[PDB]
């Protein structure tokens, strides 16, 4: 749609992807719906547990932007 | 062909097509490849500046799926 960076936020124990095809570096990571609203068919994905953080679809800086989900473009 | 969702990013002054036709809702619009490899014949569509924002074709969930080009079916 015409045009975001995604809030999300993950506690201790929350899960989370890591796309080892998409991240700019190996602390990256994005949540749920961002990679479910995304592309990583090929790619070398994981679920993790994320000790915390946030999600970086719609960083450039974090992300790889052909990694980003529908709603962070 | 045998089976998508356009990646198709705009920049700020970057022109695409709306259709209030096969619109989800108005602010979902395609791009100009994506436009021309679909029927807008009769459609209530128009050329505009997207201010930035993603191309909707293949997404059920912004595109109605007959205004869909024929590579993102
Ligand atoms: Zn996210
Ligand atoms: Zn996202
Ligand atoms: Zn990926
Ligand atoms: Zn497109
Ligand atoms: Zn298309
Ligand atoms: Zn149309």
């Amino acid at each position: 749609r015409l045009g975001g960076v995604c809030g999300s936020v993950w506690g201790q124990n929350d899960i989370a992807y890591r796309c080892r095809t998409c991240e700019n570096d190996p602390t990256c990571a994005i949540c749920v719906p961002c990679f479910q609203n995304g592309d990583h068919n090929s790619h070398d994905y994981s679920i993790i547990y994320t000790g915390g953080g946030c999600c970086d679809c719609g960083d450039e800086t974090a992300w790889k932007p052909d990694g980003f989900c529908s709603n962070h473009k």
